[PDB]
């Protein structure tokens, strides 16, 4: 009935250490603000107290030199999106984890992306052929146990042609700003802009540009958990935004029920 | 008729093009974030040879070593005449006393950079025609103690800009400076004491938003004369000749060449005077 689409993007996952981020000001800026200079179509940038986790297609990957501040996940990743015409947890990540496949969840303002190794593509088609109808984009056509800080997050989108109006204030946040977690998310994917940022980080930005109450739960290890969270929250389903970084996995649920989401996440 | 010595202590260096990316992070801070730098004198000039950077000591502390970097060993002071014919009354005599100078004409004022080594001589040479002041505690205090010419055909514009609208052009400006690629490629941006001066091409002027860059009655645009040379190791031979014709010009010195910008409809009359000498 429903549909699960596999998209063209060939994503690479990087971890740029914080003290090294500046060595990549030139590349990342090209990917952030200058559409007409990089053919990249999938750009995800996340800031966490451990590092800056990046996800970029192969075309946006040839512009990031290797270095000591930069550790790359040696796997290539494909993108999955559910459509019809968020019950995603129990229908995508529980069958996935049951066969011990790891998934990187990246929910955005527009859609939710499930990232999988390409070596594990053979299983997602078989463990799932009968829950959805699986499509694959050929061209532009579809052919068949840890912490939570007190930060209050906003998930905002942005008209692409207004990105310059914030460029500076955005650059300032990422390359020059050094509970109470520092967390930031910016993703330009297929020309769609999504950002997660706390409340007084939005105070930095002008008033009415950021077009549109959340809160963070968090857990993961260095270098399966996303399924634990996803299944613990699908039980008595609530809304959530899942973002996977190099080390941790994050979920953003509304404030009004944060406590409940910590009761279900801790018993499991 | 006043001569002011400003408190700026400027360093002058050259960034080779292959390495400009390595300085995107510091440069951007100096260009767009006037709070995370105590620098208040900043100038960046793109020529075909290299990028030239004139930056005070605070902004100089923001730049890391590199093989693409060539820093002039000397510290420089900035001179300014108060109430662009600085030639016949400053550059000419100082040149007669064998004092090299680095010009930096901006939309707001014309800066004359001299090494502190030469400072004394400068006073010795100009105390008779100007009352020389020095900026102590932010206050102007009276002090008692063989070269061919290149004439590109680009049409340059001299623009200033309201600082409170600089972000609106940021993405464009960055694109022009860090990610781009008879004529020559020449681009000037300077922020000094909160004033922005940009020299641009008209082909480069199309890429920017509308109704932000401000020009001085420029229906007539500008043309460049450019006398070449090697690294920091000659404006007298452009300023003084050009002084005879009482014609005004924007002077800009870079690490390897010297540039004068004259109104366009007189460019020929300028080149004439320049090849006599």
């Amino acid at each position: 009935m429903m549909e699960l689409h596999i998209l063209e993007h060939r994503v690479r996952v990087l971890s740029v250490a914080r003290p090294g981020l500046w060595l990549y000001t030139h590349p990342l800026i090209k990917l952030l603000f200058l559409p007409r200079r990089s053919r990249c179509k999938f750009f995800s940038l996340t800031e966490t107290p451990e590092d800056y986790t990046l996800m970029v297609d192969e075309e946006g990957f040839k512009e990031l030199p290797p270095s000591e501040f930069l550790q790359v996940a040696e796997a290539t990743w494909l993108v999955l999106n559910v459509s019809s015409h968020t019950k995603i947890a129990r229908s995508v990540i529980a069958p996935l984890a049951e066969h011990h496949v790891s998934v990187l969840m990246l929910s955005t303002y527009q859609t939710d992306f499930i990232l999988v190794r390409e070596q594990d593509l053979s299983v997602v088609i078989h463990t799932l052929a009968q829950e959805f109808d699986i499509y694959r984009e050929v061209g532009g056509e579809p052919v068949p146990p840890i912490q939570s800080p007190q930060n209050r997050f906003c998930v905002l989108t942005l008209d692409p042609e207004t990105l310059p109006a914030i460029a500076t204030t955005l650059i300032d946040v990422l390359f020059y700003s050094h509970s109470s977690i520092t967390f930031f998310a910016f993703s330009l994917i297929e020309g769609y802009i999504s950002i997660v940022m706390d409340a007084e980080t939005q105070k930095k930005f002008p008033s009415d540009l950021l077009l549109t109450l959340w809160r963070m739960v968090r857990i993961g290890g260095q270098p399966g958990i996303v399924a634990q969270i996803a299944g613990p929250l699908a039980a008595a389903d609530i809304s959530a935004y899942y973002i996977s970084t190099f080390n941790f996995d994050h979920a953003l649920v509304p404030e009004d029920g944060i406590g409940s989401v910590i009761e279900v996440l801790q018993r499991r």
